[PDB]
């Protein structure tokens, strides 16, 4: 199960990251970077007493996930805004 | 192949559904009630500018969709809050 | 939906690529390596004023894909020697 | 599973098939007839050497193969050339 | 066809590999590395004289694959113990 | 979705077997017959601690299984040997 | 697969529902009117260990369902009366 | 009209039969062993005086079965109940 | 078996009903009405001693009957008038 | 159009006649002997003005019928007796 | 219970009678001729203490019935002859 | 076409057979026996010259006939009493 | 093989005979009457080198037949009249 | 209804019809031909004034017919003679 | 899903072909003749913007279709006429 | 035979329901409404006079259809069309 | 896809086995009795060369199969005999 | 009874057609070629005197067949075939 994802490219020096992400919450996430590359894991908050009778439908997997990836030699980033439960990141390299 | 979502109740009036549908504008998406029945609809706002060069990967299409569901009669909610491609009605009974 | 490929090696200093092409247009291709790495980008031409009762059966899907790679420090090239719909590459490390 | 083809018109009499074969010798290919139908045998020259070493990934199998088609009495086209994994064949009515 | 496989981190300078390896011989196996990087083949013994009356049922593909990966820079090794069809390798960085 | 394994016949007593199960210990399987059929059941040990930030890939699931068998009367083996996630049975008629 | 179904009336203000139950106890199914119709509802005990050796053959399933009936007019529900597996409900107009 | 059923096993002097057996009384059905196996008459009551006006629809038969099983050799029995439609049959070694 | 019967005329707001009935006594008839609704069952009386000799076959089945009907709300009824075997019911809604 | 028959007998002097006879007018039926049988000749009536909405269903049809009768040596009459709307009619052989 | 019935002729001053007739006792059977016809009258024999058991399959059943025959002119008879649990009877017309 | 056959009463080690054969001889019938079980066909002779006038209707069939049945072992016969169409056969297993 | 019938009437001392008779030769058929009846005996041709060939198809079958009659007091006889291979008999009553 | 038909002998270019057809009229049947191939219905004349008393009962079902077939290029006729109600008719290819 | 069929005939030197067509316009299918065969082709006219709110119900498909056809000898085409959803194109051998 | 149907909404004071019907004429059909639904009744043309050889094959039935459609409180209607053999019912609010 | 099956018996101390066996050659199949069954094994001749192209049409198939069968007590096997696809084979008790 | 055929072609001048006809013998079956096609007739041995006892259970019909088939302009035979149930044969140019 592989989520969505969207990746545009500028120029040669400047890439754009859009991702997809309804439905995370806050204290699902945190953060990390290992030996000059990148890792990526998701942990979706373990579901709460909701009543099951309340629950109509799940149709949206909200479960967990884990990726790591070596930076190229050598990206690097600028800031984080989040926006919609799309992903907006500006890359300063 | 069915969509992903969840719903949750809060309380006796009202519910919480989870669909992913991250980076829609309030204009990309709307809300639709006619006396017995009810249409969920989004019209995505006229895309901006989208270069397939620029796309390096398009895993969300973010196009529009219509949705339909019959009213019983007579119930109703109370507001309608958007936020990070999550959406919240509030329901009074 | 991957298109067939094929590589072989030789020893360790020495590697031989073979891709599989029948079809493509050289107006359908444009060059490209970034930051001494490796971008593979294919265009398949719009296709023509044909007259679908001309054409009878499509079972070639052409339309388009793109690939980026870093090349792994440091790998370079020789020579482009095209031959039927197969492409043989020499490489010179 | 069906096998990857495109098929356009040209005029009254010829038409343009395209079906991806890469690296085929013209003796690695045959044309042919028989008064009433039309048989396509792809007879592969004896492979060159092949080791599974060589062989980093064999993505396109590259052997023979075999078609076969009726003729409608008693249709004819002009010449077959053969290129770049593509086949072009006159056909003059 | 991908083998199952498992791996483990320790903090961010060590790691764990178990790899599961069940029915392989020594004598289908041989060992390498190319430009401080890794590569991985799977060769399992070609059949013996073998009786298919003897042989009842064969769910198990016992056949052979091959892998190679660029370490990323720039891990190193310890030693390898082999114990009951998993495999524990200890990773000196 | 069968599962892998293989099997093999020796003589008029014996037969090999070939089922992919790495890791486990005498104490997470065990054998058994009773008066007419047969059940085979892994029982694997207590697990060890299993932490999913640990794990960085479970490819492996490693728990208790069951499989069952009737025994036509009345035939016997002669010990069970286990190594390297492969299982022997000396079976003597 | 479409469930069986039994109903009878017992007058012209009176209606009878006899329906087949075997093996269900109070717990598993409940019964609610809510504004024009009648639900019965089956929710099934949380099951106890049960070992599938114990188990020599289940051709029996048993779950549960959920149905909402509008009472014709005018019907009222009464006790609920359980025997030789089958129950009975009196609805009254 | 016959019972579906189920067997299971229970220990290792037990085993468990599960028949499915609604409305049935204990005096209509009788038991009966002849010589290697088990026969069980079913004599099904008498229909009552029923006015098919209080059938809605008639989807049941309400008639008598005969069933009869070999004990294998050689299973012995220890009590048969009947609960919810269901049958269960004890058998102990 | 269903007795002929007729349904003819009378007004807008009235029917008139038919039914052949030749040699049936008042005693061999007997009214009964439960609710809104309406049926009629007919049981001929225990004749005097009649031999099969004297009915030599009966083709005219002389027995019971049923028939069941909804009314539009609220359709009432006028007057019962038998004639020539013919019967003629005037009905006022 | 000929009439449905049933008969009795009373006796060799006297017999009784049954028969399910919805509509006939003693004026429109008319009796004639013809040298060694008996012929019994009916009729109808002149249709009245008869909207064809007041018949709903004809089960009982009047039309034209022929039937033609012959006395044995030697045969005799006895009486005609009239019976709810059967008829009795003794004859005397 | 009527007897089935199968009839022969011998002649006009002779006739003979085939009957398939299990059972009955001349004692239970009595002859009278009443003014033109002839009178046959069958009984049975007093039920003994009859076992359930030992009747198996009653395919002959044993009842009452009931006939009426008269001469016409001029008919006479001839002989009684009994034969293989057939019976041979003639008259004379 | 099989006969009527009856099976009735003698003991528990006895058992008595009747069969409804009335008019057949013993030419017209005829014993075969080969092996533990037993077969039973009859072939009624040829008769003396016989008009289908002489025999008006066959309903009774009297030809030929079969039938099969498996010995629970090992039973036993005692002997062949024939009566009023009816047969009584003690068999004593 | 006995002749399909029709028959009609003419009058009490008068009678029309009509019959689909195909084949008949009055020299092939002879009369007789025998004390009360009237007997019509029917034979055929001897058969003349007749090809299978040449007949395709037999619905016109041809063998024997038998048949015997009587005349009832006191009856007589009238004409004998032939028609379009029907026959127009009249006797007189 | 199909009329029973016969085809017989002629030649080995001629064919010879039979049809059974007592009681016909020339008026009763009417010949009519469109084109190649060839259609034949029969209407019979209004009879005279025919009582159904006349005609006890039409097991010969006297009404109209229909038959269509192909002719193997270019079959002809020659005469048509009809004897004996079987129909003999020459027909020469 | 095999498609429904009509076709009639009108004399030996003319067909006429009945077709049910249901909404389709001129335009959407057209006739052609290409030595030796007739071909009807169907090609539906360019959708309109149709919104899918706008449809309530949809039950009835509209597609076309393509057919060759050989004229027996030797058929003729000559007009097409449409009406009340029936087209009529004669023909003409 | 009835026509199916299709629905379909138009705008806000419209709803489009599309019938399949080809064929049928405007005055083999007719209108009533009755109480809270509506009667639509076919009463299709009676078939001209139709030659079975006009007929290839006739898998149409040329017979009448009666459909009852309740107006959903509470629809109105603007006209009843016809064409091409769908038709065209508009649904005003 | 149930195989179908024939098997004869020859009397108490014989069975006799008939099999319908097209194109097998002796060397295809093979007997065998093992310890109270008959097994009857099937092993078709390692396949020729044979082009698919001098098949013209292949509609049987032909392959194997393997049965173990218990002989009844008591049976015993005698010789193989094959002929017209009707294979022998004896089965002694 | 139809036997299954298969068809293939075997060379430059050869055709092979193989058809299943097992137990067919030569002389039942007769070959006739009729202007443009071919006719085979099957005529199946009369089956011996078979005792159904000897039929255990009898799936197979031992009947007559006749099968027709156009040789196509213009294919020549050589000799037909029959061997353990196939029937083949070759077909030359």
């Amino acid at each position: 199960a592989t989520p969505a994802y969207d990746l545009q490219k500028r120029d040669a020096n400047n890439y754009l990251l859009t991702v997809s992400v309804p439905g995370w919450k806050e204290e699902e996430l945190e953060i990390e970077t290992v030996g000059g590359n990148l890792n990526i894991t998701g942990k979706h908050t373990e579901e709460t007493v909701e009543d099951q009778t309340h629950w109509i439908y799940r149709g949206i997997r909200k479960a967990d996930f884990q990726l790591s990836f070596s930076l190229p030699e050598h990206a690097k980033v600028n800031n984080a805004k989040l926006e919609q439960g799309l992903l907006l990141v500006e890359i300063y390299q």
